[PDB]
């Protein structure tokens, strides 16, 4: 371990002179080490310093929380004798260590569960993953629950925006909460090698890289794609053996609905061309079943063996039913917008996708999507929704069949 994966060990202890302290803050880079000895310190500061009491670990989700911190927590737990009892319908489990036991309650920032048993239940420690993508009612109501004696708070994420709730309420007024903070860069993980940290450096230009590599509280302003580049990203409309396909969709009968026709070729996926559909521009908006037999014409000429599914997002419910009435396979796409956008620029930035020169409306809106600038001075970073059309489709294409 690293001399600051150390100090997130320790500190708690008797002998450490902050043990005083309420918390701790552990932020900074990705890949740096934070979760998995912040939770592990966490149970066993739990573990020694309580017996038979109620604990509290939050994630974005508790699917997030179990993929992040519970599943690697546990062999790390399991080998070093700790016996874990994983209670998975009701989530919760049951850790226990030299005669003692105590309880860990899981917990989602926008479930229904977990608002519901959060107001109730009266905790002696809570823990919070990716604690700036929760909501900032959950962690005030969570940490009201860490009523008994002795109960310390411990948050840990990666950077946002200064205005950000978590950076201006709970890092400004550090000494006011009594907390302790320690930051993260990627130096501070010894596990990596030189050449697979400069890798990461690679995926990341801009704000992304300012925020996810160097661990600064940076804002997002202007131009959210900056690292697009029509030397590095377009390539020529000449026809290629592309593997599989793909056909991503934004769609809307009110606003523009937009295809691209996606393509792997030495594995490097091409948005091979696009359609753009505007309603209002045509002054004629288009039906269902019109769409329906606009995304035929658009695949004509593919082979239907390798076609492998429409990408689409799930506010298209009245031309996903029709699509697989029709016998097509339909991907409901990942949302999430943020965690798209950044995945979307490493996908530029390490040329994991190309462009066809006859996405000139995929280029436009590239030169102009960018940060909501009011949105981003409340802590809220958000595109601004217009011209956003083919991007969208862009995003949930990337989001959804390249990463996770
Ligand atoms: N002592 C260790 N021995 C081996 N691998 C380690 C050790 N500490 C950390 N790692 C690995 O380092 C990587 C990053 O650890 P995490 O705790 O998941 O990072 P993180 O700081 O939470 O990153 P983000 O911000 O969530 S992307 C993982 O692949 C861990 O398995
Ligand atoms: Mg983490």
């Amino acid at each position: 371990f690293s001399k600051k994966q150390l100090k997130v060990l320790t500190w708690w202890r008797k002998a450490s002179p902050v043990s005083d302290k309420d918390g701790i803050i552990c932020d900074g880079s990705i890949r740096a080490g934070k979760t998995i000895v912040m939770s592990f310190s966490y149970v066993m500061w739990a573990m020694d310093t309580f017996n038979e009491q109620n604990f509290g670990m939050a994630g974005k989700t508790i699917g997030a929380l179990r993929r992040n911190v519970i599943t690697p927590l546990k062999r790390m737990l399991k080998s070093r004798g700790y016996r874990v009892k994983d209670h998975r319908a009701d989530n919760y489990l049951t850790i226990t260590f030299k005669g003692k036991t105590n309880y860990f309650y899981l917990f989602g920032g926008k479930d229904e569960s977990s608002q519901d048993l959060i107001q109730g239940i009266t905790l002696a420690g809570m823990f919070f993953d990716e604690v700036a993508l929760m909501p900032e009612s959950f962690v005030n109501q969570a940490t009201a629950r860490c009523s008994v004696d002795g109960a310390k708070l411990w948050f840990n994420c990666n950077p946002a925006g200064p205005y950000h709730w978590f950076k201006v309420e709970y890092l400004d007024k550090l000494d006011e909460k009594n907390l302790l903070h320690l930051h993260f860069t990627m130096d501070d993980n010894l596990s990596l090698s030189k050449q697979v940290k400069e890798r990461y450096q690679r995926m990341y230009k801009g704000v992304f890289y300012q925020r996810y590599i160097l661990g600064l509280w940076v804002l997002a302003e202007g131009i959210i794609y900056d690292m697009f580049d029509q030397d590095e990203h377009v390539v020529p409309t000449v026809p290629r053996p592309y593997e599989k396909y793909y056909v991503s969709c934004d769609y809307g009968t009110q606003n523009p609905t937009t295809f691209g026709l996606w393509g792997l070729y030495n594995g490097v996926w091409y948005k091979v061309k696009e359609y753009h559909y505007d309603g209002r521009k045509e002054n004629k908006q288009k039906t269902d079943q019109e769409y329906y037999e606009d995304l035929m014409k658009f695949i004509e000429d593919i082979e239907k063996h390798k076609f492998k599914g429409v990408i689409v997002d799930p506010s298209a419910a009245s031309f996903i039913a029709l699509l697989r009435q029709k016998g097509i396979k339909v991907i409901k796409a990942k949302n999430d917008v943020l965690d798209g956008i950044r995945n979307v620029a490493t996908a530029l930035n390490k040329k994991m996708i190309l462009y066809n020169d006859c996405c000139k409306e995929t280029f436009r809106e590239y030169s102009s999507y960018v940060w909501d600038e009011k949105a981003a001075e409340r802590g809220e970073d958000k595109p601004v929704k217009q011209n956003d059309h083919q991007l969208d489709a862009d995003r949930y294409f990337v989001n959804t069949i390249l990463f996770g």
